RNA sequence: AAAAAAA
């Protein structure tokens, strides 16, 4: 497979509707659902992308742009399209797959295809189902039966479940398949599955096994997903679709960011209750914002704070793997709609949620992965809307900040020390409920955290995880107390041959 | 222990 790029360019001439209206590009049934949604126009990725989406293979496509441009249209439009022109053929038969890296941004693409039903009932023809995980699998199947869906949004996981039982009954006759936040769902961990559904599609079409075609979209990648991809694209040529200009950063311009910046890792923890607090006061309790933290241990945790003082002014929502995809749905739905509230979560929503209205984004510690950093951010300042994002660490995290400029070009002008007073620290800890054990629990998930990310940030191993572990002092409020270990378990760390085991873990 | 991702 060889590739071909297209890159940015600011004198282009504008597309609209009404253009694709004429041509021939789009039927009239989908210009009326995106009219009705009184958009002042389409996006720049949606203009540059619409076509050639929908001309004639060969041509796989991959699309770049930044966080907020309304990518999920930008090839929900071109399917919708597809499923017309192909309305009296296989009418009752999958056509297109959609992909993506969580349950919940599955869900949320499902829920906009839904809309673009609602902006237009003739399109209710086109069935769609969400084949995702935390879900009745009997019901699902039942959902499939019923509607015979032409579009199918899914999660890996349950996506090979279903294409193992009933890739005959549904997928014999798929023609697009989109990996959305495409980079992450061909990173380690998810490549091999989707190795496996690519296979499973091209093996039981009735036309080709190369008649599929594969669009990727993301606001980070590079050349290297090409060659990360080859074994997941059919076409003789692909040709890359892209909205920023290759040194510009990857990063929305729109985002006020900053760093906050301590001597310990616990001291981020009182400089985001402050930060916070400023906030709710300065705008009036006015304030919708997103926290990232590291682990789902300490989310948890981070969440038991921010109740503990913030549950009086705002709505405080946990959010992470570990809840059950129920109340993860529920608290979905309602976080989009609040005009106010704080969400505590991982990196379950660092990538494609859409929230609108989101103020500002804060991050206690570093993300899952290096590109994360601009999805997390991401969150806000979309659509349109303006936004802000504070990062807080500590002064052994700076590599990661260093590594932010060398890889993604990622330049941050604010910066700013800080320090706890004994005040501040005094109501967090003395507002903490939990025992000294579960305290253990949240510290030890941190070390197993950034111990996994140390030589991807180019961190210095002899010093972040004696300064991880040192939180748990801080916490018990004894700097110089260590956590309390079995003699088998830092043997089971590995970390009994490293001079730093005895400089986090006190053996009792 | 460790972020996602089928029971
Ligand atoms: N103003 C405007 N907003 C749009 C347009 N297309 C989509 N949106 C909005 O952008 C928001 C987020 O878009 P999203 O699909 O998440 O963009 P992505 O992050 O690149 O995938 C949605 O809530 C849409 O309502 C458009 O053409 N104009
Ligand atoms: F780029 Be993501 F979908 F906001
Ligand atoms: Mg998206």
């Amino acid at each position: 497979s060889k590739l071909i790029h297209v890159p940015k360019e600011d004198n282009s001439k504008e597309v609209t509707l009404d253009s694709l209206l004429e041509e021939g590009v789009l039927d009239k049934e989908i210009h009326k659902a995106i009219t009705r949604m009184e958009f002042p126009g389409l996006t720049p990725v949606q203009q540059k992308t619409i076509k050639p989406i929908l001309s004639s293979e060969d041509h796989d496509v991959i699309a770049r742009a930044k966080t907020g441009t309304g990518k999920t249209f930008a090839f929900l439009i071109p399917i919708f399209q597809h499923l017309i022109n192909t309305k009296f053929d296989s009418q009752y038969m999958v056509k297109a797959v959609i992909v993506a890296p969580t349950r919940d941004l599955a869900l949320q693409i499902e829920a906009e295809v839904k809309k673009i039903h609602d902006m237009n009932y003739g399109l209710k023809k086109y069935a769609c189902v969400s084949l995702v995980g935390g879900t009745d699998f009997r019901a699902a199947m039942n959902k499939m039966n019923k509607l015979r869906p032409n579009i199918v949004i899914a999660t890996p996981g349950r996506l090979i479940d279903v294409l193992e039982k009933y890739s005959n009954k549904f997928f014999r006759f798929v023609d697009y398949k989109v990996l959305d936040e495409a980079d992450r769902l061909l990173e380690i961990g998810f490549r091999d599955d989707l190795e496996t559904i690519s296979g499973i599609l091209n093996e039981k079409n009735s036309k080709s096994a190369d008649n599929i075609k594969t669009l990727l979209f993301s606001a980070t990648l590079d050349d290297k997903v090409q060659k990360l991809a080859n074994n997941i694209m059919n076409k003789k040529e692909c040709l890359f679709l892209d909205t920023v200009d290759k040194n510009e950063p990857e990063a929305h311009e729109r985002i006020d960011q900053s760093v906050v910046i301590s001597e310990k890792f616990a001291n981020s923890i009182f400089a985001a209750v402050e930060h916070i607090k400023k906030q709710i006061k300065e705008r009036d309790s006015n304030y919708k914002a997103i926290i990232f933290a590291p682990t789902v241990k300490f989310t948890s945790f981070l969440c038991s704070i921010l109740k503990n003082e913030f549950k009086k002014d705002l709505p405080i929502l946990e959010f992470h793997g570990k809840i059950t995809q129920n109340k993860r749905t529920s608290l979905v739905k309602r976080f989009k709609k609040d005009e106010s509230g704080i969400l505590v979560c991982t990196d379950v929503g660092a990538r494609g949620m859409d929230f609108p209205n989101v103020h500002e984004v804060l991050q206690i510690g570093v993300p899952s992965e290096l590109a994360n950093y601009i999805h997390r951010i991401g969150r806000t300042a979309r659509s349109g809307k303006e936004g802000s994002s504070v990062l807080f660490i500590c002064k052994d995290e700076l590599p990661f900040v260093r590594e932010l400029e060398d890889a993604k070009n990622i330049v941050i002008a604010k910066q700013e020390k800080y320090e706890p007073s004994e005040e501040i620290k005094s109501e967090v800890l003395e507002a903490v409920t939990e025992e000294p054990e579960d305290i253990s629990d949240i510290v030890i998930s941190l070390i197993s955290s950034y111990r996994s990310c140390i030589k991807e940030y180019r961190f210095s191993e002899r010093r972040i995880l004696p300064e991880i572990a040192s939180t748990y002092g801080v916490l018990l409020n004894d700097p110089q107390l260590k956590i309390p270990v079995s003699r088998r378990f830092l043997d089971k760390l590995g970390l009994s041959r490293s001079p730093i085991g005895k400089a986090m873990f006190e053996i009792r």
